[PDB]
């Protein structure tokens, strides 16, 4: 099977850390930034990593059982199937937003009622002892004084982490999935700055909530979700050190820049000095696979 | 190019249980037939020709699906709609902004927030309610009306429907997710609505993919939202733009464990699937959800399907 990427403009594609349109393409503000996102991780031959779902349907959802008067949500997969702990860091699609407090909205499922607002607000801190999704559970800030059941929902907005007090949201980081006695199994590995003039490319979307900068909370990810779905469906074997892509303006067929898509499921480019980079490019372009290339291929600067 | 005009038709090679609803972002939880065998549908989302032509308000991807954005003044009840990216909604061109919800015959309970964030603390979320059969529900004309005065700062608000309930009027009537809302007014009909989809007859019945949406109803049952196509199918067709080479695409719903065909379906170019129920009570709801639809061949519209399920 010949390798391809989706023929859809970037601005129409989706973030792979939460369902939303991509709103920007950037380099990390810190050139030394290492990332270890658990969602939006897929080998370009269609092998999912970490907690990454094949599609957006499963992405950024939380499901579990909770008892009336408890603080603990005992996680399942999003479809209600048991979560097999000690295999994965968390259920498939579980949020990977580190260094923030989560303000979630959940409801008891399925509906078995003829009236009533089913929505419940709960808050989750990610650096506390009770945040142990790898062990199958997360702890809410307050006792859950609502009916026992199977609850499903998502993070509605985020805010600064409660501890250490005064620290800001940092969406470049992931939460601590493991416990004091056990580290999380099968975490998607870290992705390091490639060096040799190359820099990692991140796709960003804004997420609701405050921060210390009184600015949008921007969520970086490594791949559009549609790319992941495409790779899972296509299962095209990787035949080079990297896939060479052109970012093409579909209005003119003009090549706006060269990028490498590595087998590990991330993109790089070579910025043409400070001030240059993919953030200078329009967001209506389409990536096009050109050729497999070796490790000795030097990208033309963007 | 030659390659473009000869590009072979394909569908995504992913099990159904992993695919997504095209009326709101959620995994597909089942396949059903409409309870009324004469049910005509006219959903505005999840509408795409199999050569990749989008219809109604259908977005190419899930990123735009089931979102609402607009401007509202403090002390007003009117949300002046824009596209999800903030750009103006060109009214009279479409029934509503791309991705705008098409849930008819229910009250909408929405959650919205002012965008972009310009705060260092505080819960930005606001609850508003929208009735869809009132004179103020005119998305085609560029606006919808909240039930209550909006006593929050004037600005650009984005959000979605969080849960639904029975329509307020006529009092006592139930949610009916088979229906779409009236997008226009009595003096102005909605332009460029995706056309209705009719039962094929002659033994064939339309197939719907369902996902539960939060909220009550008169039956104390899940609010199952039916759609015609998985969203991944729509994205695939938009990307591929494979030419339609026959009246219908014959699909087999194949068990990934045994490679056995569990059911024959026809995917029509208008962007919907049919099957032949194997008697009263039989249908695709009897099939497991881990099957994969595989494209077999182009066939004529007169091609007869092996009946699916058991009576
Ligand atoms: C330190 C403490 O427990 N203070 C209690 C008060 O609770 C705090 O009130 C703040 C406004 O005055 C604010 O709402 C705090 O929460 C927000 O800010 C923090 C930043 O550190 C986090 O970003 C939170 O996620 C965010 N939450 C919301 C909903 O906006 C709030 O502190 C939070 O809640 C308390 C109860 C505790 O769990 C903290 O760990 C948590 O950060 C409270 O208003 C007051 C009256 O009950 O009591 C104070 O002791
Ligand atoms: C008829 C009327 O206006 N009654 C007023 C009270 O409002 C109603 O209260 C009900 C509970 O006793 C219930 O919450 C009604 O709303 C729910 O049910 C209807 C169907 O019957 C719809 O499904 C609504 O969407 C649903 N809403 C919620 C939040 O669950 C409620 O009527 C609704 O709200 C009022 C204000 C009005 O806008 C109605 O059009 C709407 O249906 C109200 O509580 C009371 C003041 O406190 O005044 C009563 O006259
Ligand atoms: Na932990
Ligand atoms: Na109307």
């Amino acid at each position: 099977r010949a390798f391809t990427v989706p023929n859809i403009p970037l601005q129409t594609l989706s973030n792979s850390r939460f369902p939303s349109l991509i709103q920007g393409m950037i380099l990390s503000p810190d050139a030394s930034q290492v990332v270890q996102f658990q969602n939006g991780r897929c080998l370009i031959d269609g092998q999912l990593l970490g907690t990454t779902p094949a599609t957006s349907g499963q992405l950024f959802r939380v499901r579990g059982k909770i008892n009336q008067g408890a603080r603990t949500l005992n996680l399942t997969e999003v479809d209600g199937k048991p979560f097999m702990a000690f295999d994965s860091p968390a259920p498939v699609g579980f949020p990977d937003f580190g260094k923030c407090d989560w303000h979630m909205r959940i409801s008891k499922t399925p509906n078995n009622t003829s009236s009533g607002d089913p929505m419940r607000s709960v808050s989750v801190q990610t650096n506390v002892q009770g945040f142990v999704p790898h062990l199958g559970s997360i702890q809410f800030d307050e006792v859950f004084n609502h009916p026992t059941g199977d609850y499903i929902g998502t993070i509605e907005w985020i805010s600064q982490p409660s501890t250490p007090p005064g620290t800001d949201i940092n969406l470049w980081e992931i939460p601590d999935y493991g416990s004091s006695l056990s580290q999380a199994a099968n975490l998607a590995p870290p992705v390091f700055p490639p060096g040799f003039g190359e820099a990692l490319v991140y796709f960003v979307s804004a997420f609701p909530g405050p921060n210390n900068r009184s600015a949008p909370n921007d969520v970086p990810c490594l791949l559009p979700q549609e790319y992941i779905t495409h790779f899972v469906s296509e299962q095209a074997p990787t035949m080079g050190d990297a896939a060479l892509l052109h970012y093409v303006d579909p209005d003119t067929n003009r090549n706006l820049g060269e990028f490498k898509l590595y087998p590990g499921g991330y993109l790089t480019c070579v910025p043409n000095g400070v001030g240059a980079g993919p953030q200078q490019l329009p967001l209506n372009g389409v990536f096009l696979f050109v050729s497999w290339v070796s490790r000795f291929y030097q990208l033309k600067p963007v």
